[PDB]
């Protein structure tokens, strides 16, 4: 009978609890800021909402998700008055080791490894009816600069609800697919009409980037950036295919995307 336990909207002043600093760790909606926890030291970021209905939205779903492992969990969520405005403060894990492409940017079986992390982020949501959407790589993060550390997916403010026929998360395997696409390459298939050419379908597999990589993975890019969404891979299936399924028995072919990241 395993049952965790909900969510807490501590009423108190976020600052008896917490030291807040000014070091910003990301902007995005609202700037992130690095805060200390006065018991044990640890280092949080703190993400601040005005308190409107929206906002419960992102917090709700957030803390559902948050038990995933690779979703930044959410440690406490507070609700204090600043500047006669009323607030939702939420604290989260500190993920130190920064963006994904950054540290990139300093093999296929590699790749394969990180795209499993974050397939299961999203196999997670889709399995709680819960969407993602905004899956860019601006929002997936490192636990650490430490080389095991690993990959958590962050920022639901444009998450949303699902909740087979008699019984919204298809553009998640897009990001999926094209977070494939750089990892392997070094860049986004649709350079910059860039519009124009995205409802089209229209990307390559140039080499010499691509002259090295396997047909196997072409086709799972293939599927999951299909222009209509009904014809493009589930989560589940995209989790049971061999490249994704087997990290553990995938070719250790070199790419050259520090390359490319370092380049552009
Ligand atoms: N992705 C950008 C926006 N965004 N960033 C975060 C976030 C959450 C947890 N940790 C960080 C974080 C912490 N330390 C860092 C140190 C260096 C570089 C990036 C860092 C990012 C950032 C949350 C959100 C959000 O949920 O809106």
């Amino acid at each position: 009978f395993h049952v965790k336990s909900g969510l807490q909207i501590k009423k108190n002043a976020i600052i008896d609890d917490y030291k807040v600093t000014s070091q910003v760790l990301g902007l995005g909606i609202g700037k992130v800021l690095q805060i200390f926890n006065k018991r044990t030291q640890e280092k949080f970021a703190l993400k601040m909402l005005q308190d409107c209905p929206k906002a419960r939205r992102e917090v709700e779903l957030h803390w559902r998700a948050s038990q995933c492992p690779h979703i930044v969990r959410i440690v406490d969520v507070y609700e204090n008055l600043y500047a006669g405005r009323k607030c939702l403060l939420i604290v989260m894990e500190c993920l130190d080791g920064g963006e994904l492409f950054s540290r990139i940017q300093d093999t296929e079986r590699e790749a394969s490894e990180i795209m499993k992390s974050i397939g299961e982020a999203i196999q997670y949501l889709h399995s709680i009816n819960i969407a993602h959407r905004d899956v860019k790589p601006e929002n997936l993060l490192y636990t650490s600069k430490r080389p095991n550390a690993i990959l958590k997916l962050t920022d639901f403010g444009f998450a949303k609800e699902t909740t087979p026929e008699v019984l919204d998360k298809s553009c998640d395997m897009w990001s999926l697919g094209v977070i494939m696409y750089i990892l392997l390459c070094g860049y986004p298939p649709f350079y910059s009409g860039m519009k124009t050419r995205i409802r089209m379908g229209q990307y390559e597999f140039p080499n010499p980037e691509w002259s090295e990589v396997s047909e196997e993975v072409k086709m799972l890019i293939r599927n999951l950036l299909k222009t209509e969404p009904t014809q493009r891979m589930t989560i589940t299936e995209f989790m049971n295919h061999p490249w994704i399924m087997q990290s553990t028995k995938v070719p250790q072919t070199p790419l050259h995307t520090s390359r490319v990241l370092k380049e552009d």
